[PDB]
């Protein structure tokens, strides 16, 4: 690796990772699963009603957005969502010990998955959690590749599953 390459891990962190996986959109859009989203992967609602999505948005931002936010607002909301994912893992008796056992880069992949899927969905992956605690990386990654999370929307999950397999940032290079 070049000097520049060895610097690339320092440029990577959970925010930079989720920003690649989720994109940045300033207007309400439907995700790969059809669901109303804004900012950096902020899910607004499962309802098919745009007006519900807008109501959730104004609540989340605190003004009358009419479906549109600023980059600064998207970042503030993203930071709240990242904090909520981290807090969700740490207060959970099933996820905390696995997270604690992980290295820094796999801890980012853990936060990413919980941000995407939520704590209860993630904490139900009994096998994957045991495999990770036992450092069975290849098996963990194959088991995550069976999930509806990955298979319903592969592009958004593929880099996270590679990161659990390798513990490096290689999947985030060369966009
Ligand atoms: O803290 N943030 O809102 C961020 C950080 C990094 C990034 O690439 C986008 C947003
Ligand atoms: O918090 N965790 O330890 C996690 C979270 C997600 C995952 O897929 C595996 C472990």
């Amino acid at each position: 690796p070049t000097t520049e390459n060895l610097y690339f891990q320092g440029s990577m962190n959970i925010f930079e990772m989720l920003r690649i996986d989720e994109g940045l959109r300033l207007k309400i859009y439907k995700d790969c699963e059809g669901y109303y989203t804004i900012g950096i992967g902020h899910l607004l609602t499962k309802s098919p009603d745009l007006n519900a999505a807008k109501s959730e948005l104004d609540k989340a931002i605190g003004r009358n957005c009419n479906g549109v936010i600023t980059k600064d607002e998207a970042e503030k909301l993203f930071n709240q969502d990242v904090d909520a994912a981290v807090r969700g893992i740490l207060r959970n008796a099933k996820l905390k010990p696995v997270y604690d056992s992980l290295d820094a880069v796999r801890r980012c992949a853990a936060i990413n998955h919980v941000f995407q899927m939520g704590v209860t969905g993630v904490a139900g992956f009994t096998n994957v959690l045991r495999m990770l605690q036992q450092k069975r990386w290849d098996e963990a990654a194959v088991n995550l590749a069976k999930s509806r999370w990955y298979n319903q929307c592969p592009d958004r999950a593929k880099r996270v599953i590679t990161t659990f397999r390798t513990g490096t940032w290689d999947a985030y290079k060369n966009l």
